[PDB]
């Protein structure tokens, strides 16, 4: 399956072209070139749509700690941004390796103040995850929940997801 979310509103005109509201979700069925035929997750009704008005989900984005398609340095601007604290954290698509993730954590050094630290979460040929080859997890929540009980190598034991 392919789950999309509408980026903008779509006022259709034709019998079999599905309108929608920004944010609306939709199962993508067929694909007629650049028009995706979908089945709206509200209406329940089917019609063709502009692929470029929507965007796949992956979620994962059901998680308050996943920030999708975010650059390394934007990720820093995020946590360092007011509203956050120390330990504040986040996980994201590793632009340096698609399908693979990194964890950015808000740290601190007295010689400079509020810091951000990045950790390369590697995956196993077996499908789980780990940051240090001392703690392997079958899932990311599982991971997140580890380092939120204590740092275990990481700069700070995790607190709450980036704001």
């Amino acid at each position: 399956d392919i789950i999309v979310v509408a980026l903008y509103d779509y006022e259709a005109i034709h019998h079999e072209d599905l309108s929608f509201q920004k944010g609306d979700q939709m199962v993508v069925l067929e694909e007629s070139g650049e028009w995706w035929k979908a089945r709206s997750l509200a209406t329940r009704k089917e019609g063709y749509i502009p692929s470029n008005y929507v965007a796949r989900v992956d979620s994962l984005e059901t998680e308050e700690w996943f920030f999708k398609g975010i650059s390394r340095k934007d990720a820093e601007r995020q946590l360092l941004a007011p509203g956050n604290m120390l330990g504040s954290f986040m996980i994201r698509d590793s632009e340096t390796t698609k399908g693979s993730y990194s964890l950015s954590v808000r740290d601190y050094d007295p010689r400079q103040g509020d810091t951000v630290k990045h950790y390369k979460i590697r995956t196993l040929d077996n499908g789980g995850f780990y940051i240090s080859p001392r703690s392997t997890f079958s899932t990311l929540q599982e991971l997140v929940d580890h380092y939120k009980k204590g740092n275990d190598g990481l700069c700070q034991k995790l607190s709450v997801p980036c704001m």
